[PDB]
């Protein structure tokens, strides 16, 4: 209340603060009021937003100084490093909201019991700490006056933990949402009737579908991604107020059942075993209905005609099914408020009828990708003016022809992928005036030409995925101006020349995929400037000299954080033929299926069943780390291995075979602590195999074999878990698993 005692308090907090400097503007001879980070009313402090600045103190700080200040209205400090636990302490009767999300704050959740103190707590944000509920469930909340609780993010396992947050009452609860935890058993808001939203998504919920009463008030339902199958139906049939339902990410099977679709305005099932084709009682939605889901089920059929009527409907997903028939465009140009449109993944045929180019002018996201789709782009697509599209994807169809250059009218576009197709011609160069383009992938087509220097003026450009076509040529000068670039994959063309020394801008290049090219010259050492580099692949083409001991020079402070999230497919090497190249092809692999990988029989020599691996980009550190992926292999590769090959802690595959290298093995390869492959065949290696790969533990492949080596196997680590096999054709080498080392 008084100014002094307000001060005191406030710069008390400060005062133990690690870095006072946090808070440079507190002084203890100003007004409060004139702090940044403070609120105030009539020259009073109401509200103290600290939000997002690393304090890095106890709650013990925060309760003795900022939730004892009298008349202190709100405390916002989320994402603050606070850490500890909440306990006993005298609270404000005027304090009625209090977020400390985002922090550190560890302890059994019967903790926050003790913010009883708050009379007059109204909000309360705990989520993304590490409240957790040790033994048994039992006693009670006991927070029964709040209308906002949200627990989400936490490491709460157990059952009826949703029972021990409502036990004493939840008359005044609004909104709840406990999602991210470990939670199972039942959820009974049945006396909470003025529940208006209710999130348990994400969680270990098996068994009871959770029982909403009169289901009066509640507008928003979130049980996705659970594992759920009971008659969810019946538990909502009563909730004639549900704006939002999203059960998808479960167990449930089935036609769909009845619905409440009075105020339905989204609607998910996806991820889940429904069956049949859509309702038409869908249709009683149409009136409200924003956004659908249906991805991820067993749906067949065509679209209902219904969904004309469907006029706000922004987004409809139907992705991962087997609906079939033409583009049913006699429906969607009515859903005049369509803006995503996602039939990916199913059994649409025919051609691209040509009302489909007034979609381009309302859409944000055309995605067609994988079903069965001919004939050519649509040359006239964007032409109408101020069109708005910004992701098309088109992957994995039948699509003919070339690529119209009248794309580059799509200004707003992002993301391009004409991949998996049979698209003949050029890249052309208008494809340079996509200001915002980030992706550009058009592999697995027959693109003839050279590359673009037009992209240079893509100064967005993040990936340019280009596997699998003809291109002749070199790497165009310009892309030295894209230095956004994380992601650059060229392989299985006819390229020629060099690696640019400019290849060392590209500080976001985390992937750089050559192969199966005719690239020469030596290794650029400014290939180690490239702050992110993880993964090189440069087998099957022409390089020669040695390897520059420089290119591994930023090992240990390798960012890989942008690369992430990337639908892929690693193809591992058959093993059989001398004719499939390299460990293994990284390939983009976004909207594609697998199946569909037999397209590669006819440019591709390596068997594919039983070898295909995918998944979502993940490096192995967020920062601190080194390379993952080198493959050199099948060059001419002269001089010896220099030492700082050793200087990879997070590389995995490590393959120099098929060269003219020379000299020995270095001892520090050894500490190549992550190695799982080290292929140096059919080369000129010399001398003994270091000692120190017997330190090498998590080898699963190894190959020495072709080479000048001689001397004993280690022995002591896992050489003797190959077979004679991989050391074959080293007359001095012997040890087990060759025959014993003998006069
Ligand atoms: C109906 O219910 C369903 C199911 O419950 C629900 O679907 C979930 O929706 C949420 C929110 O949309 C999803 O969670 C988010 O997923 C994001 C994607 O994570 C991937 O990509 C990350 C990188 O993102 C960047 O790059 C990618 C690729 O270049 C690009 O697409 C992105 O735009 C972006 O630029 C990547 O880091 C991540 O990998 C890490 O995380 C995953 C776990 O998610 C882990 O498995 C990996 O090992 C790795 O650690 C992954 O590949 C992501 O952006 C996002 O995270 C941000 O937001 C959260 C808060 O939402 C913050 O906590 C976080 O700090 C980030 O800011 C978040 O995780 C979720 O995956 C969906 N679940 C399913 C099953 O689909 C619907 O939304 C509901 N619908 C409604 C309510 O209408
Ligand atoms: C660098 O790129 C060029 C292309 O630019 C690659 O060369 C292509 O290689 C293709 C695959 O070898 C080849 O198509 C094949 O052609 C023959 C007839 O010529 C067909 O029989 C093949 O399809 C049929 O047979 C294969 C047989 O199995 C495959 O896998 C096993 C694995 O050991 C091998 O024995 C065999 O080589 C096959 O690869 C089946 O898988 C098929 O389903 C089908 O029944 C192929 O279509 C192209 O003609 C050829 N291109 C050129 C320009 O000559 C080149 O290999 C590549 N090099 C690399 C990556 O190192
Ligand atoms: C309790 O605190 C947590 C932690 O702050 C809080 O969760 C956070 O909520 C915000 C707001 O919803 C989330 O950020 C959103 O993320 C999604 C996906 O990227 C977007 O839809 C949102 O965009 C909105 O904001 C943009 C910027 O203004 C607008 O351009 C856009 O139109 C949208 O309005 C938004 O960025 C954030 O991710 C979470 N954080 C975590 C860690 O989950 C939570 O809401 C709080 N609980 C309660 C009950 O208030
Ligand atoms: C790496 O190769 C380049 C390109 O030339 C190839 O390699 C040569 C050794 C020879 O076999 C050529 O027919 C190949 O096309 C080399 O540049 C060549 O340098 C050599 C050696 O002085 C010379 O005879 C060629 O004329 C050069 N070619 C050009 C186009 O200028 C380069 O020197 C090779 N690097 C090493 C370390 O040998
Ligand atoms: C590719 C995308 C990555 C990003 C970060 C670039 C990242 O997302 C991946 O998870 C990556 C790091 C995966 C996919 C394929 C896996 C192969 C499988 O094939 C094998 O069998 C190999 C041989 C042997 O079995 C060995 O033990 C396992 C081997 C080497 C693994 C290694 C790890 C992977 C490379
Ligand atoms: C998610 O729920 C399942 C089922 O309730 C849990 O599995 C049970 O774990 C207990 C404790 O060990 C066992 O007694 C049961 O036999 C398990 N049941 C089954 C069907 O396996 C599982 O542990 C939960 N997971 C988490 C992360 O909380
Ligand atoms: C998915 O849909 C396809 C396409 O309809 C089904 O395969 C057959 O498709 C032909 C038309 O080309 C129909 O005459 C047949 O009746 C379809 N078969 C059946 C059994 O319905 C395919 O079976 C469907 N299922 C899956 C899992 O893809
Ligand atoms: C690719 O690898 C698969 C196995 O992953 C091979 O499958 C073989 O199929 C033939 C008949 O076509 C059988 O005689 C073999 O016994 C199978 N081998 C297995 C299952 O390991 C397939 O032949 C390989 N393809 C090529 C071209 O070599
Ligand atoms: C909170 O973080 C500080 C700063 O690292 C640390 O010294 C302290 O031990 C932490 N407190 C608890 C209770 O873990
Ligand atoms: C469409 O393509 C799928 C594979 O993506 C195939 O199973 C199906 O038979 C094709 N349909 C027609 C009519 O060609
Ligand atoms: C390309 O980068 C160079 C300098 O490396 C610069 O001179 C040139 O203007 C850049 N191009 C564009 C379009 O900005
Ligand atoms: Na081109």
């Amino acid at each position: 209340q008084s100014l002094y005692r307000e001060i005191h308090q406030l710069i008390s907090f400060k005062d133990v603060l690690p870095d006072k400097n946090l808070l440079p503007d507190w002084s203890s001879n100003k007004n409060p009021c004139t702090f940044d980070g403070v609120t105030c009313r009539d020259d009073k402090v109401t509200s103290i937003d600290l939000s997002s600045k690393p304090l890095n103190v106890g709650f013990s700080a925060v309760s003795s100084s900022l939730l004892s200040l009298t008349g202190l209205e709100s405390l916002f400090l989320s994402n603050s490093h606070i850490n500890g636990s909440v306990s006993g302490f005298k609270c404000s009767a005027s304090l009625t909201s209090l977020d400390l999300s985002r922090n550190s704050l560890s302890g059994p959740v019967t903790t926050l019991t003790s913010l009883g103190s708050c009379s007059g707590l109204k909000f309360l944000n705990v989520s993304s700490n590490t409240l957790d509920f040790p033994g048994k469930v039992s006693g009670g909340l006991k927070l029964n006056s709040l209308e906002v609780l949200d627990l989400s993010a936490n490491s709460i396992s157990g059952a009826n933990v949703v029972g021990w947050v409502l036990s004493d009452g939840c008359g005044e609860l609004k909104h709840l949402a406990i999602s991210g935890n470990k939670i199972s058993g039942d959820v009974d808001v049945s006396r909470c009737v003025n529940l208006e939203f209710l999130d348990v998504s994400s969680n270990n919920f098996s068994t009871g579908i959770p029982f909403l009463g009169d289901c009066s008030a509640l507008q928003h339902l979130d049980i996705s991604g659970n594992k759920l199958s009971g008659d969810f139906s019946r538990a909502i049939s009563t909730c004639t107020e549900l704006k939002l339902l999203n059960i998808s990410s479960n167990q449930f099977v089935g036609p769909i059942p009845p619905l409440p679709l009075k105020s339905l305005q989204y609607l998910s099932l996806a991820e889940n075993k429904f069956t049949g084709e859509i309702p038409d009682f869908l249709s009683g939605a149409c009136d409200t209905l924003t956004g659908l889901d249906l991805s991820g089920n067993h749906f067949y059929g065509a679209v209902p005609p219904f969904f004309g009527s469907c006029s706000l409907l922004e987004s409809l997903a139907l992705s991962s099914n087997n609906f079939s028939g033409e583009l049913p465009m006699d429906t969607l140009l009515k859903m005049r408020g369509l803006k995503v449109l996602d039939l990916s993944f199913n059994e649409f045929s025919g051609e691209l009828p040509e009302s489909l180019t007034n979609l381009s002018a309302s859409l944000l996201t055309l995605d067609l990708s994988s079903n069965n789709f001919s004939g050519p782009i649509l040359p006239n697509l964007c032409q109408n003016p101020k069109n708005t599209l910004q992701e098309l994807y088109l992957q994995n169809n039948g699509f003919t022809g070339k690529i119209p250059p009248t794309l580059s009218n799509c200004s707003e576009l992002v993301s391009l992928h004409l991949s998996f197709n049979y698209l003949s011609g050029t890249i052309p160069s208008s494809l340079g005036s996509l200001s915002k383009l980030r992706d550009l992938k058009l592999w697995l087509n027959m693109l003839e030409g050279e590359i673009p220097q037009e992209l240079m003026y893509v100064k967005t450009l993040e990936t340019l995925i280009l596997d699998f076509n003809d291109l002749t040529g070199e790497i165009p000068s310009g892309l030295s101006n894209c230095t956004n670039l994380n992601w650059i994959s060229l392989s299985n063309n006819r390229l020629t020349g060099e690696i640019p020394k400019w290849i060392g801008r590209l500080e976001n290049l985390a992937i750089l995929k050559l192969s199966n090219n005719s690239f020469s010259g030596n290794i650029p050492a400014e290939l180690g400037d490239c702050r992110s580099l993880i993964w090189l692949d440069l087998n099957t083409n022409l390089f020669n000299g040695t390897i520059p001991a420089a290119m591994f020079k930023q090992s240990g402070k390798i960012a890989a954080n942008f690369i992430a999230g990337k639908r892929y497919v690693y193809i591992k090497n058959d093993g059989m033929k001398k004719e499939c190249h390299g460990a293994g092809n990284l390939l983009e692999f976004q909207g594609i299926r697998s199946e569909q990988l037999n397209r590669l029989s006819t440019r591709n020599p390596c068997n594919i069943t039983s070898r295909v691996y995918g998944g979502h980009t993940s490096p192995t550190f967020d920062n601190n780390g080194s390379m993952m992926f080198l493959d050199m292999s099948y060059n001419m590769l002269s001089g010896y291995i220099p030492k700082e090959i050793g200087s990879m802690p997070y590389l995995f595959i490590l393959n120099l075979g098929h060269n003219d290298i020379s000299g020995s093995i270095p001892d520090e390869v050894g500490d190549l602590r992550g190695l799982n492959i080290l292929d140096l065949s059919s080369n000129k290696l010399d001398g003994r195999i270091p000692q120190a790969m017997s330190a090498l533990t998590m080898l699963t492949e190894i190959d020495l074999s072709n080479n000048n080596l001689s001397g004993p196997i280690p022995e002591m680590g896992q050489f003797e878990t190959f077979p004679p096999a991989k050391f074959l054709n080293n007359p001095g080498l012997c040890g087990y698993p060759l025959p014993r080392c003998d006069p």
